[PDB]
């Protein structure tokens, strides 16, 4: 679901946190 590039924290799509995959949901 959650698939992108973060730069921050909040600079994913939605509840997605920063990770190895750019943008992805903890939960």
């Amino acid at each position: 679901s959650c698939n992108n590039s973060c730069q921050s924290h909040s600079d994913c799509a939605s509840h997605c946190i920063c990770t190895f995959r750019g943008c992805g949901a903890v939960n």
